[PDB]
């Protein structure tokens, strides 16, 4: 309907596939060649299925900051034939506040779903799931099960992936430049 959702949807037309797990189905961001992310409790195996394709997870790394403390982002290289469009240069390089975030989820359930989700909080801790997590951005709109994964975007900017809420709130994990360095 703007700048915002045009931004959303051009990030989701090319670099997002559909990822089930035994955990679920979850939006995936490809971020450059067949490198992807996705939330960490998807519980990525050694074989994943892409856009329902069977795929061999080439490596998988479950991310923690310095302090070894979770951040719920898994980088995946996928055993795919195709590389994504790089998209590294519209990730932010420091911990930041956003404003008028969009969060956009593609899956079975939920196809072509786009959320204007507002001003975004650079929140820190968060015990998510029981589990002590850093480097969460929180926003005011009641995300539910299923948009976990989705994608939140500026205009010109991919700032997280869903991996939680409260029912209020719902919280994402930052993606950061330094996480993609090759
Ligand atoms: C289909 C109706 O969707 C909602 O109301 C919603 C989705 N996430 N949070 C609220």
């Amino acid at each position: 309907m703007g700048p915002g959702f045009d931004f959303a949807q051009a990030i989701m037309k090319k670099n997002t596939v559909i990822a089930r797990t035994e955990k679920g189905e979850f939006t995936m961001l490809g971020v450059y060649d067949r490198v992807a992310v996705i939330p960490t409790h998807a519980s990525v195996g050694e074989i994943i299925y892409i856009n329902d394709v069977e795929t061999r997870v080439l490596d998988a790394c479950a991310l923690r900051d310095l302090t070894d403390t979770n951040l719920e982002i898994t980088i995946v290289k996928l055993d795919r034939n195709q590389k994504f469009r790089d998209i590294r240069h519209f990730l932010p390089r420091c911990e930041d506040d956003y404003n008028d975030a969009v969060l956009s989820v593609h899956t079975s359930k939920f196809p072509n779903m786009y959320i204007p989700v507002g001003q975004v909080t650079n929140y820190g801790f968060l015990n998510l799931g029981g589990t002590p997590t850093h480097r969460i951005l929180m926003y005011n709109f009641p995300t539910r099960a299923g948009q976990c994964g989705g994608v939140v975007t500026t205009t010109g900017k991919v700032i997280g992936i869903h991996v939680g809420g409260n029912g209020a709130q719902g919280f994402a994990a930052m993606l950061l430049h330094s996480y993609f360095t090759d």
